[PDB]
């Protein structure tokens, strides 16, 4: 029974009801299962955690779960209520219950509790009747757990949620020492590995975390989110998550882009990876979903003379396009191979500048021309009948179309504001 | 008769029919009096300018037209045929009457014609038929004006639409010459100043260029747009133009943000750099003004009281006028920062040139102290506006605010380090811009 799918658990503006509905439609078509409703800013899932659903919500919500029902997706309905509650007031613990029966109402059966980014600082009322923090939200989670008469799936998220939250370290961990064993058996926990955002997600980090957790964790992936850096998307593949995890883990919910249409790849070659062993191979799961990501480009959501201007609107997106794209926007700690390789091009032709000095003349002649890439790639994209996908990627896409035409101008100059305020500091750091 | 408003006339998303009728009910609330339809990526406007519209789109645009005229406000079509057309075909000619005439069925009784951000090269057949670029552009131009039965605003757009972009001057820029000469009287031109996104538009500019076109302009004015900078947002006020303009202009149509919501203070502003010439206009009054009227909006959607030995209500403290000062002058004009921004960057400029000190070390003591204050104030912004009620606001604006928050965060505790993974930051795009 493993939990796999996307958890909508970021920062920002939320999905949407069109789009999480299509999500699922995506979901079963890949044979993945599970999707967690978590999203941070949607005002009534943590800052008013306390607030009821409104008629028109309610309905919404209904619609949703049985959307997730008429898809085969099992619908997990997470609430954080760390930032602003009294654990130790049963008035509290009875509103968080009024909130999540409205909620089974609406034919949810799953639920999650999160205590994640929250300050581990209690208020003097906890303090009394309460040892440590992590006994508090054992304390309150439990309860939950038992009044909703123990469902099949209920998810914990503790605030040590990776490697480097955990104080002083993982297996001497007195907060996460208290949740194996308080904590009861059939509650599962989430984790996103060493890290907030993992570069890897290594074996022995999981046995480690096991051995303490007392559990096979379910792993809230970060790899995919962009919610963190305005000028980051990330459309390269599933990578430094083994196979070998899969026996090991509850499950793998990933937390992809704010931006919908550009979490093709993310929860794609996800799917690859647990088809694999239900072995995986990247650089051929990443071909697989951009092959196929393509196929909506050309679905929405004159035949010029010799003489005449060429049609604007002839040229269609491309594999390659898309390729390169996906190498500009990889992911959060390696640039794809012609993104790293542009990159390496131009250190070289900006230090080796000689005023056999032809090495250079016709080789930044080939940067010239790489460089008109990234430009036909945006103006194909441009040009594409899917608005809903453009619309979601034209500030990304705009950008790097944008400084690939100014690192251009200068890879042919040497032969003869920009981000406000935040940049002006940036600029200024390490 | 002066067209003062909104132009939608930025890359990327445009605004959806919701977002325009509200446009035109603050136009009108304001005593602003036009809106300029040019979306660069609204699909049928440009890239597909030759496609007509569907029965649905058709449906829209009719509901949207009708709004306009409701809230007094004069609906101003336009359309961008200038990357893929041939001017010399009379089939191509046709196409374009033809859209045109589509949307005047749909209550349209004010057009344009714009050229702008298209390349100069012409092609073999327009070259052959046509003695210049401004040639050919005047001739569709003055034809599709006389068709549409000479209606009382038309308005053009130039290939050299402002300093920056006429070869080699304005004075001197043969295309100009041709479209003051050629291009009907009846027909006013869009202009942007100077610059595309203008610092100043100086009174000496409009004499200069009103010569070779041979008329007042309509700006189209780039101060508070945002499509060429991901992590750009002006919020600071209309500024750099003086009350002089007005009696040398045809008008001011303004091309804001991206964010719906984040231009109240861009269109605000505008109206009263407008209506105060009808020292008349304080760009530094007129911010106030604004923020005050915006600040209302933020906690109205678009119970336990917690004891002294309790947690207290995290969403208990609503937006403050002064958080919203605070915002603006972090995010406040293309080419300055407001004083509060302006501020802590040179306090943090000072605090790691003068690192060296931790005698002085009394005053650096006391000035990286009211430095993490400051920084306290931003991420304090941060919290509230991400409590307030308003939603639609808020998510407009939250990718904004979280860098700016994320990024002092940062810098508060370098100078916390000074006296003693999120957090390669900006991916790719990042790498090639620090090599410049
Ligand atoms: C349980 C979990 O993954 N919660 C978060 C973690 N995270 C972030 N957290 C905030 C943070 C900021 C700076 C440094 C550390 C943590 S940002 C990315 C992601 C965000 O999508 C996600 O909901
Ligand atoms: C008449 C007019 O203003 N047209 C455009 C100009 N412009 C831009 N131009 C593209 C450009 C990119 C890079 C360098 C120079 C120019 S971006 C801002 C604005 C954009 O909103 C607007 O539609």
């Amino acid at each position: 029974r493993f939990l796999c799918g996307v958890v909508e658990g970021f920062y920002g503006r939320p999905w949407v009801m069109e789009q999480r509905k299509e999500l699922f439609r995506r979901l079963q078509k890949w044979e993945l299962n599970t999707y967690l409703y978590a999203p941070k800013d949607d005002y009534k899932h943590r800052m008013f955690w306390r607030e009821m659903y409104s008629v028109e919500e309610a309905e919404q919500l209904m619609t949703l779960i049985s959307a997730a029902r008429e898809y085969e997706i099992e619908f997990i309905y997470a609430i954080s209520p760390g930032l602003d509650i009294t654990f130790s007031n049963p008035k509290e613990v009875s509103t968080l219950k009024r909130k999540l029966d409205q909620v089974s109402q609406f034919g949810c059966r799953s639920f999650a509790l999160l205590f994640d980014d929250i300050d581990h600082n209690m208020c003097a009322a906890d303090k009394e009747v309460f040892s440590s923090f992590a006994h508090a939200q054992v304390s309150i989670t439990n309860e939950i757990y038992q009044y909703l008469g123990e469902p099949e799936t209920f998810l914990f998220c503790p605030t040590e949620y990776c490697g480097t939250f955990c104080y002083p370290n993982v297996s001497q961990s007195p907060y996460l020492r208290t949740v194996g064993e308080k904590l009861l058996p059939g509650i599962e926990v989430l984790w996103t590995g060493p890290k907030v955002v993992s570069k890897e997600i290594p074996v022995e980090s999981i046995e480690e975390v096991s051995k303490i957790i007392k559990r096979a964790p379910v792993i809230w992936d970060n790899i995919h989110a962009n919610d963190y850096d305005q000028k980051r998307l990330f459309l390269g593949p599933y990578k430094g998550r083994s196979t070998e995890l899969i026996p090991r883990l509850k499950g793998v919910l990933t937390n992809p882009n704010c931006e919908f249409e550009a979490n093709y790849v993310a929860i794609h070659t996800l799917a690859t990876w647990y088809k694999s062993n239900m072995l995986y191979s990247p650089q051929m799961a990443l071909k697989l979903a951009l092959t196929e990501w393509l196929q909506e480009f050309g679905v929405p959501h004159f035949v010029p003379g010799p003489n005449e201007k060429p049609l604007y609107t002839a040229e269609p997106v491309t594999l390659e396009d898309l390729q390169l794209l996906a190498d500009l926007f990889y992911l959060p700690y390696e640039h794809g191979p012609k993104g790293a390789q542009m990159l390496r091009e131009f250190q070289w032709l900006r230090a080796n500048s000689s005023v056999k000095i032809e090495e250079w003349r016709s080789r930044a002649a080939k940067f010239e021309e790489m460089c008109g890439l990234v430009m036909g790639m945006f103006t194909r994209l441009s040009n594409c009948a899917n608005r809903t996908i453009l619309y979601d990627m034209y500030s990304y896409v705009w950008d790097i179309k944008s400084i690939m035409s100014m690192v251009k101008s200068f890879v042919q100059w040497l032969g003869c504001f920009r981000g406000g305020l935040a940049g002006e500091f940036q600029r200024l750091l390490p």
